[PDB]
């Protein structure tokens, strides 16, 4: 008689369980943590509010936390990223989850509130796992009393970590956090290689367009932009890259990309005349990867080649001025998460009009919106870090300190390199790779221990 | 964890305390923990299923958890009724590891504990490795469960007495699986057996009696590695130490080490009569310690002749070094406290509470350092147990049980670890002290005919 959930179709649970069993074989770091810590139950007593894409991969994470003793209440951190069969499997296992593919904004907020509230009253939560900072923001803004009992936050992604550091500098952060994003086995695995796998995957599922021989513009060349550019280049696209960071621009050049700006001489003054109309007129596909605001703006959208695809793989949809397109242009749904946007007018469209753009996932995270996000074996690294971070913060029991002691432990930290390496070793073994062991004299020669850590904390990999 | 009941210990609530001491012990065992860290990634014991029978101390806890960390499953018991530290056993069971051990077992409970490791859910466990200290588990397997040895890849034997039993089986063709003699690594024998007893013999006598040792007379029976370490344990406290030996080379060492070499028997001739006892000698001895691994070296006539209120103890592996059976049959036992009895020579039935004619027996004649104290310290057992881990990996990887008969015939032996591995254990022990070993120049290594990496001595070297 379990009813504390809300999913699209509970009967998809058996299908979801089949895929969870497969995914478990693809996630050895996470399943190794489950085996190593199951008997010790290091999360016994933890009550975790979780807000992250309700995919099959997140399901393995959820059941790993539960296997270690935790109770959880879960929601997705995006309206399009849930895999309904994963949510169904988690609900059928008796775990409160509120998540389905294609939520409205109102339903998105309701789902988070259903994790926060149990039977109309605040749940006695004491841990937070977030991806992007929406749950974190709601707790600080609307439920500050609940944070008095919460031992910490473990934050998944770059945008969320940015919001956390903003609150820390403004003195508004109420509990300590661990930056899961900046582990090497997260940032340089998930953010880069994950988008390499899943960006062309989403574009093919949404459009079935040939990419070889076509022109792409990738806005940004951080980790997500690096992986995105590779996702397209390996398919044979001619890829151009835009950046505001000269060091990232240098890497793009050395990686074999032409570096261009959508604006003449890189200067974005807000006018149509600043747009490089000749450049945008040749682009078949534009992808935003920045985590910034309005990096594919209304003047760029007006100037893009007819029938160009437009998508975003950064965390929030405001990378693209989709508001401008809702106000001025007529939307034709091809299928879910795929819209033709007719630049001929707002009121109606000719079904055979040739002047349209194709928008994927209404400008929300395209890899999760139009495909299934990152594959299990990549998320294995990110989610082993999440499990380790949850254990660390829960065992430190920040909320039980006196007021004076909380002030001294309020911080945003990363996991130590030794744990990063141990996650990486399990990932390598999952590939069948064999790591060499240093001899004692070789370890002394480079000044490390035989068991690591093998690099100083300044090393960039 | 939840549902785990596959153990038997004195008091599971001691586990937190045991964990605290295991965490300290890890800081004292650099060679063993270096192996745990070195081999953790490879998991060289994955699939190993180890029957283990050795004193269930804190130090054995670090060894057990190292084996598990390297991939093994284990089922464990103590090799002596009085040697278990109950907090170590508790910590191991609380970790979900099957262990049957507590301080103060009866002889029946002892045999029950070994059988609980051998059997799982009423049937022979599918074990494939044996770690033993003294040969009791090895003897039970060969005599009672011979079919289980068809699946076991080897035995790693800890101590002198157990190795002698193995070689007797090899000589008679009754040994069914190969063994590694862990005892005769130099980082075991000339560390554990000698310096271990130097630390822990006077330790156990003080805990049991709180007797001043300085200025009093001691008789140490034997001058092997344990006898050497025991004699130093007492001499360094200021005892006047006399040594008995049947081996004239060991006797020569005693003399040169500054001890008077004497015999309990006139002219060393033990004809079993009372008249052969050097009564004047034994009448001046305040403490006698057996160290031989032999039988009845402190016999009934010696016990009858000992100075009143003398302390009697054994630090060899088995209690039959002392004729305690004679004392149980003829003399009244007064328990002072656990593992400390006054043996009243006035008769069997009852005793006067203020009688002066008694002896003090420690640990009822069982290994006194472990019975009345905690045995060897962690930093010494570090060497012995690093050897144990190396010996387990080597025999498990050789996979004797899986070889054809002709390949078994070439491997059925009792061997020691290579000197190079002995040296690598020693090196970590030295670094644990802050010692700095010098590296040979190439010219120097050529001059004495060795590699810069070692081994530095021929296999004949005695150290
Ligand atoms: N979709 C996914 O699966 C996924 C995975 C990881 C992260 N993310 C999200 O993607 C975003 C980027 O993450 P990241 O780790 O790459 O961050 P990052 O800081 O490494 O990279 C962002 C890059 O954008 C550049 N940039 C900023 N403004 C720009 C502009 N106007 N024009 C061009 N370039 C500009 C920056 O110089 C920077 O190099 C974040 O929102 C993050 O949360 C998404
Ligand atoms: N209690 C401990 O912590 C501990 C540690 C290591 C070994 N042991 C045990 O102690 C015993 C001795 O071990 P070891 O390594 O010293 O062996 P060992 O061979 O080096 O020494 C035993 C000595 O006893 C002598 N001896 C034999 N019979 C004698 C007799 N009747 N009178 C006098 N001397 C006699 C022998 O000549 C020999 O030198 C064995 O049972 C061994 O397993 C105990
Ligand atoms: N498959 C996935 N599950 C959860 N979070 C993700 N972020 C990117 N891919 C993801
Ligand atoms: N402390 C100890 N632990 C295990 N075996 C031992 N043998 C002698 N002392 C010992
Ligand atoms: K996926
Ligand atoms: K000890």
């Amino acid at each position: 008689g379990f009813t504390d959930y809300k999913v699209a179709d509970i009967t998809l649970a058996a299908w979801g369980r089949r895929e969870l069993i497969i995914a478990e074989s693809e996630m050895p770091a996470l399943m190794g943590l489950r085996r190593k810590y199951a008997g010790q139950q290091p999360l016994k007593g933890a009550k975790i509010l979780g807000c992250i894409h309700m995919t099959i991969q997140t399901g393995v994470l959820i059941e790993t936390l539960v296997a270690l003793g935790a109770e959880v209440r879960w929601s997705s951190c995006n309206i399009f990223s849930t895999q309904d069969q994963a949510a169904a499997a988690i609900a059928a296992a008796g775990i409160p989850v509120f998540a389905w593919k294609g939520e409205t904004e109102e339903e998105y907020e309701w789902c988070i509130e259903q994790t926060i509230l149990k039977d109309g009253q605040p749940w006695d939560a004491n841990m937070v796992l977030d991806d992007g900072g929406d749950l974190t923001e709601i707790l600080h803004k609307k439920y500050p009393q609940m944070l008095e009992r919460i031992h910490g936050i473990t934050e998944e992604t770059t945008t969320g970590v940015h919001r956390l550091l903003d609150m820390l500098k403004n003195g508004t952060l109420k509990v300590p956090a661990i930056n899961v994003n900046d582990s090497v086995t997260k940032s340089k695995n998930d953010n880069k290689y994950g988008c390499r796998h899943s960006l062309n995957d989403a574009i093919k599922r949404g459009t079935d367009h040939l990419l070889s021989g076509k022109q792409a513009l990738v806005i940004g060349y951080g980790d997500v932009g690096k992986g995105s550019s590779q996702s397209l280049r390996q398919e044979g696209m001619i890829v151009k890259v835009a950046e505001v960071d000269p060091i990232c621009a240098m890497q793009a050049c050395m990686d074999g990309f032409e570096v261009v700006s959508p604006y003449k001489n890189g200067i974005n003054d807000g006018t149509e005349a600043s747009i490089d109309a000749a450049l945008l007129g040749k682009i078949d596909l534009i992808v935003t990867t920045t985590g910034n605001v309005n990096v594919c703006d209304a003047n760029m959208l007006k100037a893009l080649k007819k029938r160009a695809v437009v998508c975003n793989i950064g965390h929030f949809d405001n990378e693209i001025d989709t508001a401008f397109m809702r106000k001025n242009w007529a939307w034709e749904e091809v299928k879910p998460q795929v819209h033709k946007i007719h630049r001929t007018g707002k009121d109606g469209f000719d079904a055979h009009n040739d002047d349209y753009l194709i928008l994927l996932a209404e400008g929300r995270l395209v890899n999760l919106g139009n495909a299934t996000g990152h594959p299990s074996r990549i998320m294995d690294g990110s989610f082993a870090n999440q499990v380790l971070a949850q254990i660390h913060l829960f065992e430190q029991k920040y909320a039980d300190l006196p007021a004076a002691e909380k002030a001294k432990r309020l911080s945003v930290e990363v996991l130590p390199k030794k744990l990063d390496e141990e996650v990486a070793l399990e990932m390598v073994k999952g590939f069948g790779g064999v790591v060499t062991q240093l001899t004692p004299k070789q370890a002394e020669y480079i000044g490390v221990s035989v068991e690591g850590p093998f690099k100083p904390d300044t090393y960039r990999y």
